[PDB]
């Protein structure tokens, strides 16, 4: 028999980590982060200044939310290979939240003062869901609710970019580069060593178009135009806590502080695991959210760490986050020095830079693939594109992950219980549906629930377990056997229980003692052993009433 | 080696189970029947009358509640055991919900149109819940959350009753049947065999105080007077699908239609277990629900099966549900003759009746004892004494219903995993924390994870593997041991996996195989292995990384 057992210094690098990975920082590891970093402030200005236009702002927003973001997540940031800056499926929900209340065209300055406080509003959101404990929130973002809803908001930014719309080469030079962006990205996507061809494609179409522009003084081209020169300029005079906008500047901020946590929080992790190296998860939402809401008052809006850039900063070979520094150093440049080279690129090239961002985001694949596997994620995919195309944008990430957490509660409630057999030749017991070869004890029913006991199922395992007893005191009464004298329990599967998991343990052991069947468990867990050994319901089993496995609850035969 | 293998007479008995069970209706069976109902026809007479001056109804509305719903009951249900009256939690939480809003002395009419129109609203909930195969919700409500809500809203309606409230021999009457029928309920509380001294106490104590006040015309004590003989008066026509209050007797259905039904159908599953027969339970939801909404047609208000009677029930020799017969026999009469003996039936008296099953309902001790045993349960038991007392009853069954929801996502959402090791002299992988005689293998390392794998925690599972991977290859390198080649996942836990936990264990099989660590499921469970061999990412595992046991997959020796 086996017996069944119970189980200064400090302050600025325990919120400043780049103090502690400071110290093993070679040149080595300096030539390998400059090249990855050049590489990846040429993706960042072309891609800034289009997701800045896609959230409605000027196009200088996306540049300055690549300067002072990159440079607040590398003091306190914990991953190497995450890449900062403003996000395609945060402008794209920050620019429709806001677009229907107050219009970007005739009140502009009304809108840069709620695109600045949604990001303080997102920051307090991120860095007070980190500082409580909080995040494990973000993981009831489903991949499949974020189908949906990217490609069910990607439709209703299309349709409000095709109301406000209604010459010949605006038309040709928004459908050749949406031509070089397109295919070059299927290229990329195919073979993960020509990555760089699409890394090159957002900076190449905006260097070639500029020349195609000042070759012309191009007429029936738009233009950026006069960008200002300059580093980023104190906001925080523009937070708005006060107003009738700060209710949808709250809205946008609980919003695009969810779909930035849901990004940041899984590329952080993407890359922990291909590097082996740990990431706290909250202190990464710390993080990111402090980067927010100081950024919010350096004209920032949300930024995070971005699904796109920080695979092309895993593929030139970053090491450490100084590749955020050479980010935010030749943004530094090009916010004090470059700016009059962009008074020629049209507004039509960094629209198709949209376009390919917003139909990267509409995957009707997947979301087809979704019906093949599961059938309740596919209702959590189509609960977000019908309850975001029709119903507000909240209540498409609200009846969307609230039945993705509903068909956890679903298997919880109303779980499989199995009735088990010995596998012959062998002292394992397995289940009698699956595996034909498991045949039965004669005097012993062996049932083993598959979940965790709660509040939720403690009365159906009480009514399922005597449904199993009276089917085998049936059926051992048509051939000439002996009925029940022993019910096994094989807790192998149970997580935790509860104290009315406890309690319906107890009073299923003196229901099935009045008929004389002796209810005993085996093979439990820790975290149910030390929840069992720690109860005044759990001295009425005893020693003798749990097992080391099914095969010594047999052999010991409690009758 | 072992393969893991993959798993109109008729329209009288579907909808009336009495055509079935009255077959074999003996009269041995009637005499059993007869000693049941007219003993629980005598605890329904006094505690009908007495639940509806709780719910602020006239008292002839709970013998109207005792005679028809009754029976319906007989002709659509399937418990053997269940007593159908008025109850004691749902006619205190209709008679505190329709008191802020109507008044019931000054506005009579009114109030007899909402109490008739919330057990229509609660009968098409109930049914309507048990019809669409949606009764699994009754078992969200907790042990816990019912019991700091009975005490929370035993308050409110104390205080309640202590505002309109402001002789001599009424208090004395008052508080020597108090003492009758509190110590009464003690004496049958500790003895299960002198249960007939407590099923005798309500009616005795109306029979005996009547006595003392006809001998009196007994001046200073209120008396019932002169109650309306005969049967049920048809209602419909107060039922006010119309108005002002529709949302109000809206809010009463949902609110007694849930508290009526966790106590139908968890008595009906008592008496179950204890006797060894099949009740459905969205069918018992259908009956009681066809029984308030026909019986609100009836001049009836909310009834189900009630904790106290039903054990009455089986204590006295029930074998069928004719004993809700004898009881709407004994019913039948008392409406028909014996309506002018309750003319000096005082009111203090079915005062004191009310005040037993009021302070039977604030439980305390067990308020208490759910701090020694969970803390999680007693979050949820104080969600609803406090969310009950202070803010509004739909928000003290929410806010605790919803956080004993939350502690089981706080547990499928970060489980448990353990790392596992050989039981010396046994082939058993038992966790290495529990267990502290398991030892490990040298180039292999077991975790065991123990929950299903979700969206919600598939990306933890891969973050947490990598951790113990980094421990154990960092312990050997202490001990001159070989490192990890093999790891093992012991799928004995694993309940279910959707869509993205088989993608997470496929992105983790091909990152432990660019570290040649090559990773290996081991017993998995029915229900997972027919997602694991119907699935595209299914067959990047095969029949050679899934095997029967953790001692299956070591001897086998992926390498």
């Amino acid at each position: 028999l086996h017996k069944v057992s119970v189980p200064l210094v400090l302050a600025l690098q325990y919120f400043f980590p780049i103090f502690h990975w400071g110290s093993d920082y070679s040149l080595r590891l300096l030539r390998s982060d400059v090249v990855s970093g050049l590489t990846i402030a040429s993706l960042a200005i072309p891609q800034g200044i289009s997701y800045a236009k896609l959230a409605n702002l000027p196009p200088i927003i996306g540049l300055y939310s690549s300067f002072v973001p990159p440079l607040i997540y590398s003091l306190l940031g914990s991953s190497r290979d995450l890449a900062v800056g403003p996000v395609s499926i945060a402008s794209l929900v920050m620019g429709s939240m806001l677009r229907q209340a107050v219009s970007p065209d005739q009140e502009p300055i009304l809108y840069l003062q709620l695109a600045f406080t949604s990001t303080f509003f997102a920051g307090v959101f991120q860095a007070s869901l980190g500082f409580l404990r909080l995040g494990f929130i973000v993981d009831f973002l489903s991949k499949a609710t974020l189908t949906g809803f990217m490609g069910g908001a990607a439709i209703i930014v299309s349709l409000q970019q095709l109301k406000g719309l209604l010459a010949w080469q605006t038309i040709l030079m928004g459908v050749a580069f949406l031509a070089v962006l397109l295919t070059t990205r299927h290229i990329s996507a195919r073979n993960p060593k020509l990555f760089w061809v699409s890394a090159a494609a957002p900076l190449t179409s905006v260097i070639i178009s500029t020349i195609i522009s000042f070759v012309s003084k191009a007429h029936g081209i738009s233009v950026i135009g006069d960008l200002p020169k300059g580093l980023n300029p104190p906001s925080a005079n523009m937070l708005t806590f006060s107003g009738s906008y700060v209710g949808l500047a709250l809205n946008t901020g609980i919003m695009t502080g969810i779909l930035s946590l849901t990004e940041g929080i899984a590329v952080g992790r993407t890359f922990a695991s291909i590097n082996n190296y740990q990431v706290d998860g909250n202190k990464e939402m710390m993080a990111i959210g402090v980067m927010n809401m100081a950024g919010s008052c350096a004209s920032c809006y949300v930024t995070t760490g971005s699904f796109s850039r920080s695979a092309v900063n895993y593929s030139a070979g970053c090491k450490t986050a100084v590749s955020n520094i050479v980010m935010a150093s030749a943004v530094l440049v090009t916010l004090l020095f470059l700016m009059p080279l962009f008074h020629y690129t049209p507004n039509v090239i960094l629209s198709a830079i949209i376009i390919t961002a917003v139909i990267g985001l509409i995957d009707v694949r997947g979301a087809a693939r979704l019906w093949k596997v599961d059938k309740l994620d596919f209702l959590a995919c189509m609960a977000a594109f019908l309850g975001v195309l029709l119903v507000s944008v909240q209540m498409g990430l609200a009846i969307a992950v609230g039945i993705s957490l509903f068909k956890i509660l679903l298997q919880v409630t109303r779980p499989n219980m199995v009735v088990k057999g010995v596998v012959p030749g062998t002292a394992s017991y397995r289940s009698m549906a699956q595996y034909r070869e498991a045949m039965r004890v004669p005097s012993f029913l062996v049932v083993g629930v598959e979940s965790a006991i709660y509040f939720a199922n403690s009365m159906y395992l009480g009514e399922r377990i005597m449904r199993f007893l009276r089917e085998e005191d049936e059926r051992a009464a048509k051939c000439n056997q002996c009925p029940v004298r022993c019910i096994i329990l094989d807790m192998s599967a149970v997580a935790a229980i509860d104290t009315s998991g406890l309690d319906a343990l107890a009073e299923l052991k003196k229901v099935l003692e009045k008929r004389n069947i002796e209810l005993v468990l085996a093979n439990p867990v820790g975290s149910v052993t030390e929840r069992l050994y720690n109860s005044v319901v759990g001295k009425t089993f005893g020693s003798d009433r749990v097992f080391f496995s099914v095969a010594e609850a047999v052999a010991a035969a409690p009758h």
